[PDB]
């Protein structure tokens, strides 16, 4: 999709691409290591067995959808390795996963909500997947649109995120009472991350360089690196622990849910 | 994928991009509203229950593949909102869903046939990929400036002609299964399918990339109407056919003619 | 994604794009015909029935995942028809499936391993799919990166292919003892192709024009056309014959596996 490139003399001074690229690349490398290691741990723990007792699977293999968390974390870590490669090369690299904002997210966070929908047995998994997909593509369109119509694209995304986030919460609540108090605690701390960090992205858009102009692109990159460390890595860890508690309750102890 | 952009002085006069952009944007906005509302109604009606009696689902939720029609209509409505944004900005916008013809279709109409294959229990749900490939052969045909675009078009005609011939046959095998009311709804859906899908290849020949009889603006209006028919009306007809099928088999418990 | 195009006077002499385009287009057309015909035969044979006896399916239709081999071969044949169109037009065509190396592969070979995972009942089908996906995208990034960081991208791909290829082999071995000796023979000849031709691509990268500079882009195109004739077409034929023998053993004769 690329047309632009870093000028031979470098990015013009004062432009949004005139960033601290060694620092951004170091942050991206650290994020890559952390998120990829978290995904590797999730896959290894999933292969260990069901619950904290590590009860062997009857088929000898874990459910395929249960690998979604670790797969998403490993894909995010690989894209952050690519981001570190792009930043350490000075930015504007032909294969830049940093250039088009939220283009990487159209790969992780839809699958992520799918994983969430598979972990909580949430209804309308395809509906939630496509809502997140369209919201992220509206964000990509807003960040590639140089006119005021980007605020239209943003609004379009806000027309896809506000219902979804309102629906998901409701559905999440319907599942929350089902689970035992310990799984409820893990789910509570995962939903705190979800419903307190997903709304941050729309707010960050308004104060970014494409909005009120209060947040620079470098600060945007650092903020979104921390958000991906939270929304992918920490949220996936919390989902893995919630799954372990649910399996210990229902598969190891055989106890029924509060449904 | 974009390399081109609207020139600072505007699109050159007499070029294919020198179109009535306020009119195209208004048409795209109306299409967005209509198709998105149709998808919202499809999802709401699906959540209402099975059949016309709105029989509650045993699990409390509808089948996931049954949301395909409304999801496709909502995705098409969102892409038409993006198209209206592009047209109202004068065209040639970096995120232009109007520039690359049939690029948007690679997202809807494959899923659409999937929905169709899921609604009629059609074999080789193959079909999807065939449509996929066909549409990509269209995309290339509209980005190739040489005569080899007619090769790409022909390649698509080598993927659409068998598929459309196979689908019909398979559709016929399912048509006798369904009751006469579901048969009526299926008949009116298949009329749209087999009478409007062939239009796109014919429209290619007489477009600016063929005989030069249809301008790009007329192409946009024609395809807006076609998307209003192939996505919106066809999805409505499929929803009504599903409602009749559920009323026959799930509410009344009657068996199919299989 | 295209920015470049063939210059009005043609590709500069001595450049990597200054290739024998009629020859490349003829090779691509022959490959298209062969691979598309192999996919058509695979789908027709699948529709014939189970096993060598062509036992009719109970539902009257074959399993959907069993069409993966023929679908992949037909998609590869269509992409090779597009490649022949691009080459016969002189290269650098806006819809060039030859320009971005391994970009076409991100469409076939993941599905291919999925097909493999479905044919051998291999665990972690999604994990293998995403590993191949990420390896191929790392290859695409390496072949679009003009700096030394391409060797980083390559290494990233080598960090995704080496574990996967090591895991797959192990899992394949666990399945190999299950199957009867005839299915074992067909599986052996398919795994020979897999584990002896998939490692070739990383080695070909090193000696290509983006590495040591020993293999030209034209030679790369011919080599990869032959590899796609082997990895898609011949491997799909071997998988179809293995499936036919397995169905003759288990569905026609009703005999159990060595599990
Ligand atoms: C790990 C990454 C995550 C969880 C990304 C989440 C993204 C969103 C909640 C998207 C937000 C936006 C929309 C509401 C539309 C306007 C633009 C965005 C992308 C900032
Ligand atoms: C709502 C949109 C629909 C139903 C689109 C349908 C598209 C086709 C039937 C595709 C037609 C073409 C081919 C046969 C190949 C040549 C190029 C196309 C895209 C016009
Ligand atoms: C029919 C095509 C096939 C089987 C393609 C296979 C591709 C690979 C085994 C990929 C190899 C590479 C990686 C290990 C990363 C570095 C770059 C590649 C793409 C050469
Ligand atoms: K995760
Ligand atoms: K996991
Ligand atoms: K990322
Ligand atoms: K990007
Ligand atoms: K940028
Ligand atoms: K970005
Ligand atoms: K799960
Ligand atoms: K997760
Ligand atoms: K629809
Ligand atoms: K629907
Ligand atoms: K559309
Ligand atoms: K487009
Ligand atoms: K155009
Ligand atoms: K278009
Ligand atoms: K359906
Ligand atoms: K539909
Ligand atoms: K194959
Ligand atoms: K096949
Ligand atoms: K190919
Ligand atoms: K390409
Ligand atoms: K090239
Ligand atoms: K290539
Ligand atoms: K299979
Ligand atoms: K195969």
């Amino acid at each position: 999709p690329f047309y632009d490139s870093r000028p031979p003399e470098g990015w013009p001074k004062g432009s949004i691409n005139d960033m601290d690229y060694p620092l951004l690349g170091s942050i991206c490398a650290v994020c890559c290591v952390f998120v990829a290691g978290s995904g590797i741990w999730m896959l290894y723990r999933l292969d260990l067995g069901m619950g904290y007792s590590c009860k062997p699977y009857k088929s000898g293999r874990a459910p395929e959808v249960n690998s979604l968390s670790g797969i998403i974390c490993l894909l995010c870590g690989t894209m952050y390795a690519a981001k570190s490669f792009d930043f350490f090369d000075g930015g504007g690299t032909p294969f830049s996963l940093n250039w088009y904002w939220y283009l990487d997210y159209v790969f992780t966070t839809p699958l992520l909500i799918l994983d969430f929908a598979f972990t909580l047995d949430l209804p309308h998994k395809i509906r939630y997947f496509f809502a997140v997909f369209l919201t992220l593509w509206c964000g990509v369109a807003a960040f590639v649109t140089p006119s005021a119509y980007r605020f239209a694209y943003y609004a379009l995304g806000c027309c896809w995120f506000t219902p979804f986030a309102l629906s998901l919460m409701r559905h999440v609540k319907e599942r929350y009472l089902v689970y035992p108090p310990k799984c409820q605690r893990w789910l509570f701390w995962a939903c705190v991350i979800f419903f307190g960090f997903w709304p941050m992205f729309p707010i960050l858009f308004i104060f970014s360089w494409l909005g009120t102009g209060h947040i620079s692109q470098q600060a945007f990159y650092i903020i979104h690196a921390f958000l991906d460390l939270t929304c992918k890595s920490i949220f996936g860890i919390l989902m893995t622990v919630f799954r372990l508690e649910l399996e210990e309750h229902t598969e190891v102890q055989g106890l029924p849910l509060n449904e």
